[PDB]
């Protein structure tokens, strides 16, 4: 296993350190804006050296952003594939690529059989070429990897059965920026090329003037390389055709043949397109050759790419004929021109890139590595797109919720095999598709049109529904006496309990279990357990008596804790923010053990009294003007006090102490240890009155952020054995700081409400000396050092934090942890930050057409860790990347991948069972099943199960922390005859095992096995 920490990459380019060097002047470069004016030797291609030019016709299909995916399925696409089909059936030469699968599944599924049958032929000749083969074009920030791995997944393996092609070059034109997730998992699935075009002005200068735009792409901390994808970065300032032909758009948009009239387009530039003829192809080629000549210089091989396309492009059959008959003019008069000593033809994306490794080998060229990202994206000046962290993110908690709801329902459900009447394959596809989807880059981004974020979400509601039924049908089945059980499959057996999703003050969505001496005694609870570990976690229920005890199913008393129930509410008749509780339900919390990829049932019992093994929470409500808090028979009274500070500590766990305004001001981690400096504070960002206004994508504020003004907020301060928290109600966020006994949980109620142009800052003050650097992750997968620029405006600062990030001096750490993508940095040093919530009144100019104002509250959840890293082994100072501790890996976890909690829903179970997984093995922490799905339906006699592993890298800081056992996927289902490394997609077989026996994985390497079984 190569070390990931202690050997420091030598690359070429290194993307930390370009910008630590790079100037980012905005100067005028002439016609090429962004450039410089391009010179070029006429003599540098020959009669024995010509320039080869590969013109791609494409269409960029959104599945949703204007439109919903069907309205633009109907209005445009279904048309586009239509006409595509005829005009490559009866243009032999003519090309065309095409990249969403969601649209294509869709149309070919309603293709007549002759139809079908002419594209499969046109799809094998060559002429149709996929490219990436992912459901969609994900959006690259905001992405998991392991979502970004789904989506790839779902289209490929469409594409493999319907079409039998598994595309291997990758075509990404419009994400909104760039993460090296993609070739590390493109890299892992077969491919062997990728395109890039969203990256910041600036860098395609830099990277244009050395000819560092095709780069071998490695991962931060490959010291050898065996990540390395080779990648070609477009050099303009757009994907369309204008920037796409050469440096000079007011000459390129010339040769946009859509942009005549008849179809409703136009040049900005003023100069039109003109119809090709016999007396004028001689000068239009002059001014074409001239622009591809040009575009040539910026790379090192004699074969040229030119995308010929646009958004929603080749609809109209006269738009196929316009578009075509004008280029084969063109590249009749060119080809018989020797003195331009170019060969131009229609070409699709892995001819391009065959020719440019031909040219490779015959020694023309040598091609540079790189590493890094390409985050944060600006398009021109000072329009840096880092909103699009933040935007619409109610619904990028969805996504990390159903995330992790497709996992647990696809390997719940793989332990057994289905009747086709359980509809357990047609729910998993449909959950599994629209999580897919909403990977798109106008998805998950928050970048698409009101009614078109209702559209994704209605279907990522669906998709829960989906995952709910597909789990609970599961556990019945795993935990009943196999003689016993008889599944009705549309009934439901256990309906789920979900704590965090959407959110107590979001949705009242939870159901209370109702126990009784008139009606119920009693009431099995379930917990799954995703995670190759033994794991620990409370868990809460709702229940409808204070006097509630719990037991395990051999019947060992379960210590417990209850608390009320608090609702916060903002009175619109006194003006203020402040909790009522419930006198009618109650919170019965409890440690949870379950077993690695397993389940375990506990049982709740009601009383006529206090149980022996339940304890009861204070309450304390901090407020000037208190009124009286009745809680039903809720044992222990309320009690009430002005604000003031306060200490907590719940179990050996550190001890927090907090303002009179309910925020943390302080953390010690053991009883003689310090008070570390550890502030909360919100603040507000604004936008300019001035110039460039922010929006979905843009951030654009008008300054540094302003605290927001608290006044005197009322503090509930609840205190128990098993957990406490302190909560207030501040003005647009229910903050809410919660103890187990490790690092808190941290959950903000967030409700920016009609506050216009306003952006929601949460931000931590500490006194780590961490001066400009800080760390945070891309894609859920790596950390990545960051390095704070004056040199650039505060929104360029800006990343992605879509699960983490954290600044750290010689002895201190601080990370904070979320359970939701959202945008953050560090703009000072001890300093993080990241933004709840935006709400903007205006369009920013990037095609939406609307602001930010459908907020609604969302839940936001994290988890803070503060350590001591003075012991740990750590990367050198040069080194890119950095990596979690095991508290920060786990607390994390606990985040994405909690248990899950089943209620039984008839008053008896029949049959039940106390546990299962009991005897899967228990695996190092640092290894992951992120994937287990079963791959044949019920009819197959060999079936075969899929498992993607994942082992992340932890810091080593002294714990001895080792026994565990070795985990062997192969073996996890009896009667194994067969066991294969595949690609992460499951695809293609690499490996044939010996010993029927799936290797772990190295440190940061993904692995996917699949095993086959007999019986
Ligand atoms: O958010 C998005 N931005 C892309 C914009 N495409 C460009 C045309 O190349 C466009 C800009 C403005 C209006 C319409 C279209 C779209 O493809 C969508 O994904
Ligand atoms: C699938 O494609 C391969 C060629 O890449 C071929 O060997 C096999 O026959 C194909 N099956 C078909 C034609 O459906
Ligand atoms: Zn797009």
């Amino acid at each position: 296993c190569q070390d990931v920490v202690q050997d420091v990459p030598n690359v070429d380019v290194q993307m930390l350190e370009l910008y630590d060097r790079m100037s980012f002047k905005d100067i005028d470069g002439g016609v090429w804006k962004q450039g410089w004016n391009i010179k070029y030797d006429p003599l540098k291609y020959n009669a024995h050296h010509k320039l080869k030019v590969f013109v791609v016709p494409h269409s960029h299909n959104d599945p949703g952003w204007i439109q919903t995916f069907e309205e633009y399925y109907q209005h445009d696409t279904k048309h586009i594939l239509s006409n595509a089909l005829r005009h490559l059936h009866d243009n032999p030469e003519m090309k065309f690529i095409w990249a969403e699968i969601s649209y294509f599944a869709r149309f070919y599924h309603d293709l007549g059989e002759n139809k079908k049958l002419q594209m499969k032929s046109i799809v094998k000749n060559g002429q149709l070429e996929f490219v990436t083969g992912g459901w969609v074009m994900p959006d690259e920030a905001n992405s998991h990897w392991r979502n970004v791995l789904l989506q790839l997944t779902e289209g490929q393996t469409w594409l493999k059965q319907f079409m039998n092609v598994t595309p291997t070059a990758s075509w990404a034109i419009d994400p909104f920026g760039h993460s090296p997730t993609m070739p590390y998992i493109l890299q892992k699935s077969g491919f062997k090329n990728m395109l890039i075009q969203r990256t910041h002005y600036s860098v395609k200068k830099e990277l244009a003037q050395q000819r560092q735009l095709e780069f071998l792409w490695r991962q931060i901390w490959d010291n050898k390389g065996d990540t390395a994808l080779f990648t070609h970065m477009m050099p303009f300032y757009s994907y369309d055709i204008p920037h796409t032909c050469g440096p000079d758009p007011k000459v390129c948009c010339q040769f946009d043949f859509k942009r005549m009239g008849s179809f409703g387009l136009s040049c900005p530039w003023k100069v039109p397109p003109r119809t090709i003829s016999d007396q004028n192809v001689a000068a239009r080629s002059d001014l074409l050759v001239d622009q591809w000549k040009k575009k040539a210089e910026l790379y090192r091989t004699n074969v040229l790419l030119i995308p010929l396309g646009d958004d929603f492009r080749f609809k109209q059959n006269t738009e196929w004929d316009v578009q075509r008959v004008n280029y084969e003019r063109l590249f009749e008069h060119i080809n018989s021109q020797a003195h331009f000593n170019v060969q131009a033809q229609f070409g699709t994306l892995q001819e391009y890139f065959d020719a440019v490794h031909q040219a490779e080998r015959a020694g023309q060229a040598e091609f540079p590595t790189l590493s890094g990202d390409f985050f944060t994206y600006a398009d021109r000046s000072d329009n840096y797109w880092s909103g699009y962290y933040t935007s619409r993110p109610y619904h990028k908690r969805m996504d990390r919720v159903l995330m992790h709801y497709v996992r647990a329902a696809e390997m719940l459900s793989a332990w057994h095999s289905w009747d086709g009447m359980a509809r357990i394959e047609e729910r998993l596809e449909q959950a599994r598709r629209e999580l897919s989807l909403f990977q798109h880059h106008d998805g998950i981004t928050g970048t698409a049109k009101t009614h078109v974020v209702v559209d994704y979400e209605q279907r990522m509601q669906e998709a829960l529904k989906a995952c709910q039924m597909v789990m609970q049908q599961s556990v019945y089945r795993l935990l009943t006496k196999p003689s016993i059980y008889s599944p009705d499959f549309s009934f439901s057996y256990f309906t789920l309990d979900d704590s965090r999703w959407p959110g107590s003050g979001v949705e009242d969505s939870r159901t209370t279990i109702i126990l009784g001496e008139d009606i119920l005694p009693s009431k099995h609870v379930v917990m799954h357990n995703t995670l190759p570990h033994w794991r620990e976690q409370l868990v809460d229920f709702y229940v409808s008596s204070p006097f509630v005890s719990v037991t395990d199913l051999a019947n060992n008393p379960v210590e417990a804790q209850v608390s009320p129930v608090w609702s916060w509410h903002h009175d619109t008749l006194t003006k203020t923010i402040h909790p009522q509780g419930s006198t009618t339900k109650y919170r019965i919390i409890f440690k949870a053990r379950v077993p690695p990829m397993g389940l375990a049932t506990y049982v709740l019992t009601i009383s006529d009294s206090k149980p022996e093994h339940t304890s009861y929470a204070s309450n304390l409500l901090l407020r000037k003007n208190p009124t009286s808090l009745p809680l039903g028979q809720y044992p222990e009274d309320v009690k009430f006090g002005d604000p003031r500070e306060i200490s907590l500590r719940v179990g050996n766990g550190p001890t927090l102490a907090f303002s009179e305004q309910g925020l943390l001001k302080s953390i010690q981690l053991t009883q003689d240890s310090p008070h570390v400096p550890v502030h909360f504070k919100f603040l507000k960002y604004g936008v300019r009155s001035h110039g460039d206004r922010s929006g979905a994508y843009l951030f654009l504020p008008n300054g540094p952020a302003s605290p927001v003004e608290l006044g005197q907020p009322v503090v509930l301060v609840t205190k128990g054995k098993l957990e406490s928290s302190v909560s207030v109600g501040l003005p647009s966020v229910v903050h809410q700081t919660i103890m187990r006994g490790g690092a808190p949980e941290i959950r903000n109620l967030v409700d920016i409400g009609s506050l216009d142009n306003t952006e929601i800052v949460m931000r931590l003050e500490t006194h780590i000396d961490s001066g400009d650097i800080f760390y945070t992750d891309l894609n859920g997968l790596q950390f990545i050092k960051r390095r704070r620029l004056d040199k650039l405006p505060l929104q360029a600062n800006y990343y992605p934090i879509p699960s983490g990030m954290f600044i750290e001096d010689a002895n201190t750490r601080l990370t904070l942890l979320t359970g939701q993508p959202l945008g953050g940095s560090s703009l000072a040093s001890g300093e993080l930050e990241i933004m709840q919530d935006r709400r903007l009144a205006s369009d920013d100019e990037r095609g939406l057409g609307q602001g930010v104002l459908d907020n609604k509250p969302v839940l936001h959840i994290y988890r803070l860790v503060l350590e001591k890293v003075n012991n740990c082994v750590r990367p050198s100072k040069l080194h890119p990347a950095g990596y979690l501790t095991s508290a920060a890996h786990k607390a994390s976890q606990s985040l994405l991948d909690p248990l899950d909690k089943f209620i039984f829903a008839e008053n008896e179970w029949i049959g039940a069972q106390g546990q299962f997984g009991g005897d899967h093995p228990s695996a190092r922490e640092d290894l992951d099943v992120s994937v287990m799905r079963r791959l044949t339906k019920s009819s197959a006699k060999t079936q075969r199960v899929g498992y993607v592993l994942h082992r992340t890298n932890l810091m080593q800081c002294g714990t001895p922390e080792e026994h565990t056992q070795k985990l062997d996927v192969c073996h996890l289902l009896p009667n194994v005859a067969r066991c294969e490394r595949t690609t992460l997609t499951f695809l293609q077989n690499l490996e044939h095992l010996d010993g029927m026996v799936a290797p772990e994985v190295c440190p940061m390497e993904t692995a996917a096995y699949v095993s086959s079984h007999s019986s």
